[PDB]
This record gives structure tokens, sequence and C-alpha cells, in this order.
């Protein structure tokens, strides 16, 4: 159940993986196969929809395995089509915790900061390298969740109720920035800084997210690799505190922390430069390749 | 040119002021005087239509030649914030009055915004240190990115008031201020945003916070210690500001954590906000 948000000779529509080689055109495969038109135009208004959505994607998905003559109208190679981040324009800023794996640090309450809309963009998209403004970006690999029932005070226990499910984050960061302004939505949220995706797969297919593990490149080379077992505050914690006086809606999404080995971390550091690759990998969400321009 | 979203037997609309106890309908007005329907259903979208918008509500407002229908009392209609549901985050300036060389940039997430007349929860389970914060706001209404501070104002639509009301205990638990400044309801906005045809010297703007009738904070615009143009600069450096961004220039000092003995927010507790000619944003502190 890998969602997704497609571009294909000028048509952007929500999409869902089926074997790793082909997306189907929800909105086209539920017109052929069923003779109905309700699945609505973006991934952020499917997630609102909830359960539902998904069991009625489910089925279409079961319903193109059977034979027909009209597959090459809504099932395509992925080679030919261009994955958009899943949610193009969130609703409101990328929430990110900080801090959230041990020896990254090297914290009794979550540290919670944003990136803004702005910020969002693909897998395969070029990260501009912002060399006015800033010559210390930084990598942040990151397991990021997706909000897809709405509540308040959300209690630890039904926590993962309110989660449609996940995708990767890259969290691009100006670290000079980030000292400059005191507080991070500055540094955090420059122009295509926040890489998202390839997919969001939906949580059903997830039954062990504390199993996740987070991997990070840099032209080849791994630098973080985490667990999110690991992690300091766990997801239902998170959503607990986010929660607790303010309401998390249908579509919110939530960065969950990098794991050690970022650029900064290192003594002499290393800070991203015009033309390096940043290849991010979470199974079963795939990886998320990002090139500075 | 005092634009406003009311709401009126169950629909909400983007209105314009007109003297001071009527507001237009503007759709409706369109349909009646012209026979057309071009104007969208939100203030943001119309905002992001730019001067051509506001050339045709002034039109409108004049074509009130002789009503109904389309021109009503402010006496009948609710005033929710200007922009009820801001694309992104409210970017919230830290201090701003009084010695920073930088600006401290924070923001409040949508789900904050509420309109004038509407009650703030008080939120005792989660902090007893709420507090107020009285701010003049200005409203992107042209995008753009490297905006020097010489044409920052042609980016500029307009100004309201925020109220950026905090939990100061939240805000320092979690160091970063976004949680104890995004409770639900805590950002009040409006009642009205004027457009800066308007106001045209915004350093002149001077802001005044009374709680219970008692007067807490009085400043003035030019008191600021990056005045908004700079904001601009700086803000959209390496990054794109979009119509309909709202930017909470700093509260001057007078606030309840400024007080021996604190003075934070309970339950009853009224709070009016003046700038002119914005007029005055008031919010009541709700029930347990
Ligand atoms: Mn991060
Ligand atoms: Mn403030």
């Amino acid at each position: 159940m890998k969602f997704a948000t497609g571009e294909l000779y000028n048509r952007m529509f929500v999409g869902l993986i089926i074997d790793d080689e082909k997306i189907m055109d929800l909105q086209k495969a539920e017109k052929k196969l069923f003779e109905l038109e309700t699945i609505p135009g973006s991934l952020i208004e499917c997630i609102a929809e909830g359960d539902k959505f998904v069991a009625h994607a489910r089925q279409l998905a079961e319903w193109a395995k059977k034979p027909n003559d009209e597959l090459g109208s809504f099932m395509y190679s992925l080679s030919e089509v261009k994955l958009h981040a899943p949610i193009p324009k969130p609703s409101k800023n990328i929430i990110c915790i900080g801090k959230n794996y041990r020896d990254h640090a090297i914290p009794e309450h979550p540290m919670v900061f944003t990136k803004s809309p702005v910020t969002v963009t693909g897998h395969g998209d070029i990260v501009k390298s912002h060399e006015e403004v800033t010559s210390q970006l930084d990598y942040e690999g990151e397991l990021a969740v997706v909000i897809g029932k709405s509540g308040t005070r959300i209690s630890k226990e039904d926590a993962y109720d309110h989660v449609f499910g996940y995708t990767i984050v890259n969290d691009i960061t100006a670290r000079d920035l980030q000292k400059r302004h005191k507080q991070f939505f500055i540094g955090k949220s420059l122009d295509t800084t926040c890489p998202m995706g390839p997919v969001l797969v939906h949580k059903s297919s997830i039954q062990e997210p504390e199993r996740l593990k987070v991997e990070t490149r840099v032209n080849g080379e791994l630098r973080q690799s985490g667990s999110a077992s690991d992690m300091i505050f766990s997801i239902p914690e998170l959503i607990e505190t986010l929660s607790k006086g303010m309401t998390l809606e249908a579509g919110d999404i939530i960065a969950t922390g990098t794991p050690s080995g970022v650029g900064k971390g290192f003594t002499p550091p290393k800070f991203l430069r015009s033309g390096d690759k940043i290849d991010i990998t979470i199974d079963p969400i795939g990886t998320l390749s990002n090139q500075i321009g």
C-alpha cells in the first residue's frame, strides 16, 4: 500500500505503487473498473477520507490484476513518471523534532520546531545550494509520520489510530542561520530544503514501526544509520505531547528526528556543496534521492 | 479599504467595511451590479489576485448608488479572522521593541487562528502561564524571494492586529517556541485587514493592549528594532514569501510575564488590542 503523487505528460495524479515498477492512476482506474468518480484530486484529500479510501484503493489494485485491454490508460511504468512529494503542498509547516536519537545530541521534553511548506520537494528534485545565505547546508535523514485522522489530547495508547502512514524526509538545514536566529525556523525553511517521499506507505503495511531503520549516504558513502527503536521519544509519545493543547489534522507531517552522522558532527565538518548526492533509505518506503544544484 | 471575512446566515464571505457600521458582501455585490461572478470565496484567494482585486473592490464600493441583499449592518455579522485559514504557519518575530543584531523568528500553527469576539481556550490542564501579546501583523500580497528593503512595501497587501497568546512554561519546556505558541485558538486576528493604500506610513502605527480595561502595553512601530522592510528582506533572503503570508512583527513591553508577581491570563479575562485605523481586537478567556 504505497501511495504517491505522480506527474505524467503535465497531469498530476494520486497514484498507488503496484509492483515497484508500476504506478496506478487511481482516478482513471476507478473510472474504468468501477465506472465511478469519487477519488479526490490530491493525496491530502484522500488521507482525510481515512480507512475507506485505502480499502477502495486495495480493491482497485486487485481488480487491475484481473485481465483487461485498457491497462495502458491507468497503469504506468515508474520509469516514465515523475514522483513529487507525496503531499506537495502541506496545509501547515512540517512539524520537526530536534534531538531524538541518543548519540545525535552528543532532553526530558521534545524540542519541536517547523519547516515552511515552501521547503517541500520530491524524489529526484534538485535542492538549491543557497551559496549566498549559507555555506553550512547540512543533511538530516528522518522518518516522517503523516496524520490520518484529526484529534486533540490524543493518548499514547491510541496514537497509532491517528496515523495514516510513513514517508522519508530530508530535513536540510543551514547550521549558521540556526545559530544566527536562535529559533530554527529561518535556517530550516530555505526553499527546496525538504525532500519528501518517494512514497507514503500506509501504516497497515508497517505493523512494527519500531523496527524501521533510517540510512543516509552522501555521494555513496554511509553517514547515518539509526533505528526507530532508539528514538528518545517514540511516535506515540510525540503525538501525545504535540496534541496536548493543539489539534493534529489529517495531512500533518511530523519529522521524528535524525540519527547521528550529520555533516556538522565531523571534525573538519562536512557541509553540502554543489553536485552532492543524498540518498536516504528506509525500507519498505524505499529511497529518497536528491542532488545539490 | 477595510477587508474582512464575515459570516451571515451560516455563510462565510469576503466583505468590505463601508462606513464603519456596514459591510458589503463583494461576491453578491458583483452579482447585482455587474451580473458577473469572478470574486473568489476567501480573502486569501482575493489577495493572490493582487491590485486588480482591490481596484475591483473600490469600484463595487462606489457603485452603491441605491442594497438588501449585499450590504449588511456589522451588528448582524460575525467577524472571523480576515484570513481564517492561513496556508502556512504565522511567521512571528521575537524581541523587536524594548538587543539582537538578527531577528528571532518562529511560528504559530494555523489552528491557533481565531477572530474578533471569539473565546480563547484557557488550556488549564496544559498550562497555567497563558500570556497576551498585542502585535502589528503585516500580510504579504505579492509573492517574492530575495526582496530588497527598497521594494518591500510592493510585496505588502495590508495590516491587521494579532494577539500572539503564549504559554510561557511550554516555551521554556521545549526550548523552541512552536509548542508554547501553537495551542488551539491562541491567535486572535483582525478585526479587519486594512489595505496598505489606506496606511502608507506604518511607522506611525501605535499598539495598545488593555486587560480587563487596564492598559498593559503601549508601543510605536517606529520603535521597532527591525522595521517591516528589513524583516521582509531577511525572511525572503533564501525563502519565498507568498501572497497571504502573515508576519507578526513583535509585541512591546507590558506582557504579563514582565511583572513581579507575574500576571498570567485566567478564565474570564478580556483582552482588547487597539491599532488605529485597523480598530480593536477583543477576545475573552474561556471557562475551565
Ligand atoms: Mn531535524
Ligand atoms: Mn510574539
